[PDB]
C-alpha cells in the first residue's frame, strides 16, 4: 500500500514496457530496446521540465551494453559520475547491475568492482512488475535512491571531493 503509492508516485510518467526479451531473442529483442528508448527518452524529457535532468546513456549497437554519465547536485554543487551495465542474459525478469565504477572501495554500499548494492526492497520491486519496468525504472527506483544516501555520506565523510572547474 505505502510501497505500491511511493512506486507509482516515481513511475506513473514512465511508459510502461511490454515484450519478455532479453539479448539473444533476435526481432523481439529489436521490439524490447525500441521500448527500453522510448521509456528513456520520455523519463529524460519529464526530468528535463523538473530540473531534474540527472543523466545520459548509450548503448552498443546490440542494446547489450549501456554507459553514460549521472550528476548528482549537493548543496548547489554538481558531482558527476560515470556509470555502467551489461544486460543480463535473463533480462527483463532478472534486474542489471549499475556500476559507478570511480566510487569502487569508498562505500560499503557497493560491491568489488563497482556495482552498487541496492536495498533488499528494489530486487521484490522488479520482480513483483516483470517485464513493465525497463532502465529507466532501474534509473528512477535503483541508482536514483542510492545516489540520494551515498553520495550527500561520502561528500561529508571527505572521500568524494568537487573538483574546481
Amino acid at each position: 500500500s505505502m510501497a505500491d503509492e511511493a512506486t507509482r508516485r516515481v513511475v506513473s510518467e514512465i511508459p510502461v514496457l511490454k515484450t519478455n526479451a532479453g539479448p539473444r531473442d533476435r526481432e523481439l529483442w529489436v521490439q524490447r530496446l525500441k521500448e527500453e528508448y522510448q521509456s528513456l527518452i520520455r523519463y529524460v524529457e519529464n526530468n528535463k521540465n523538473a530540473d531534474n535532468d540527472w543523466f545520459r546513456l548509450e548503448s552498443n549497437k546490440e542494446g547489450t551494453r549501456w554507459f553514460g554519465k549521472c550528476w548528482y547536485i549537493h548543496d548547489l554543487l554538481k558531482y558527476e559520475f560515470d556509470i555502467e551495465f551489461d544486460i543480463p542474459i535473463t533480462y527483463p525478469t532478472t534486474a542489471p547491475e549499475i556500476a559507478v565504477p570511480e566510487l569502487d572501495g569508498k562505500t560499503a554500499r557497493m560491491y568489488r568492482g563497482g556495482k552498487i548494492c541496492l536495498t533488499d526492497h528494489f530486487k521484490p520491486l522488479w520482480a513483483r512488475n516483470v517485464p513493465k519496468f525497463g532502465l529507466a525504472h532501474l534509473m528512477a527506483l535503483g541508482l536514483g535512491p542510492w545516489l540520494a544516501v551515498e553520495i550527500p555520506d561520502l561528500i561529508q565523510k571527505g572521500v568524494i571531493h568537487h573538483k574546481e572547474k
